[PDB]
């Protein structure tokens, strides 16, 4: 129901090929930072001070908090849920805005 934070799950170990590509690990948990052509994703691991990076969609799945299954949904639908801005629209926001604070709710 509530949105504002989207995440994905690595079902396969990705291998950074590009010069800005990032490597991943199979059966891993991570969150998308952006999406390109609803084909590529802007990964951003914390395990290491770096990222973000480009990752394949076939190597990541979107699912809600649970054991780890596929309901049959898609990332695109989740992209419009978390207003997941395209890597192109993100890069545009980068160096555009400045660290700020926004209203936040509260509920145990």
């Amino acid at each position: 129901g509530p949105l504002g934070s989207l995440y994905a799950i690595v079902l396969y170990d990705f291998k950074a090929e590009k010069a800005d590509e990032l490597t991943t690990y199979v059966g891993e948990n991570l969150f998308i930072c952006a999406h390109h052509n609803c084909e590529w994703f802007i990964a951003k691991p914390i395990g290491r001070l770096g990222g973000p990076g480009l990752v394949p969609v076939g190597f990541v799945s979107i699912i809600d908090i649970a054991t780890g299954y596929a309901t049959g949904n898609d990332v695109i639908e989740d992209i419009k849920s978390v207003n997941l801005p395209t890597v192109q629209e993100w890069k545009s926001n980068i160096a555009r805005y400045k660290a700020s604070n926004i209203s936040l709710g509260s509920v145990e």
